[PDB]
DNA sequence: ATTTCACACCTAGGTGTGAAATT
DNA sequence: AATTTCACACCTAGGTGTGAAATT
């Protein structure tokens, strides 16, 4: 096929793929970072496609964390990227950045997707072709970006290196 | 025809339009307020459409304004919607809000409509057929919406009512309120 | 007469913190 | 004790008119 989508900042995620990523999950919402951001060519650049974001188990067991490290103890809802439906030239010319979807611990509302606390969870990526002769449907794992959903940050390294990269924490970004 | 297009907060446009409305262009964008809204009925739910903004001359004046009043003394860039393109039933749910179009007196090519100082304008917006079997292009002109680009605001009249509906004007609103 | 621009002051909201609540 | 919640200080990010200054 022609399509290809890769992982940017794979080397970003991959820090964090290495400590074991966390990602704080609130009741209103919160933010992933650091943010999935997709590179996609080989769409028709004239064909309409939507792009979608659902979450899928990593394992199969609850997680927990002690002494400083992680240890054993349902596919999400789909976001839909806020420039869905979109032309491929317009996928293309840019990376796909799902900047604005929230994760939740309660099914509070619609724009976030509800994910189960101390569980590891896959990003998984969905392009639909919208209003072809049939449904294409495309999913696309990215195992650097697997992460287990908290309430609160369990290991402080991650910790560190949230407030090292996410702009929102510069305030902490003192020591 | 089925398609219907009417001018969200009518009222609110009509409050600046009979003071004659003013727009602030600034070099590097300046938003709309008010931010026109049009609500839209008769769009083929699932069918796909874009819709467009620009800007046509409401008269052939240059404009001044002179103890109190004005005198006399090319249609724009077009913006796209960043909602384009999409299905008429996302068009139909909601106002179709063009509230990040930015308007400039400085074409420097950022996504932002240049427009000239003291010239009378109306937004115009356009429904585009998006993919279908051939064209389709409505256009609508809003008079209630007309405006005198400016460097700065002339009518003080027109600056309370931005700083008095504006929320991002919220710092000088208590100020205005104890005026007259 | 007209345009420019740094500025204070806002809207709007994304961070981890840590005390507290919940279990 | 493990986990969740929540008000909070502190930020990013950027939209206002003001009015002193600059430009014509
Ligand atoms: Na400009």
């Amino acid at each position: 096929g022609e399509l290809r989508v890769g992982l940017e900042e794979s080397e970003l995620w991959l820090r964090f793929k290495e400590l074991t990523n966390e990602m704080i999950v609130t009741k209103n919402g919160r933010r992933m970072f650091p943010v999935l951001k997709v590179n996609v060519s080989g769409l028709d650049p004239n064909a309409m496609y939507s792009f979608l974001l659902d979450f899928v188990a990593a394992d199969n067991h609850r997680w927990k964390y002690v002494n400083g490290e992680w240890v054993p103890g349902a596919p999400s809802c789909v976001y839909i990227h806020p420039d869905s439906p979109n032309f491929g030239a317009h996928w293309m010319k840019a990376p796909v950045s799902f900047s604005k979807v929230k994760l939740t611990n309660k099914l509070n509302g619609g724009g976030q997707i509800m994910l189960n606390s101390l569980h590891k969870y896959e990003p998984r990526i969905h392009i639909v072709r919208v209003g072809g002769p049939q449904r294409m449907i495309t999913s696309h794992c990215f195992p650097e970006t697997q992460f287990i959903a908290v309430t609160a940050y369990q290991n402080e390294e991650i910790t560190a290196l949230k407030i090292k990269y996410n702009p929102f924490a510069k305030a902490f970004l003192d020591a």
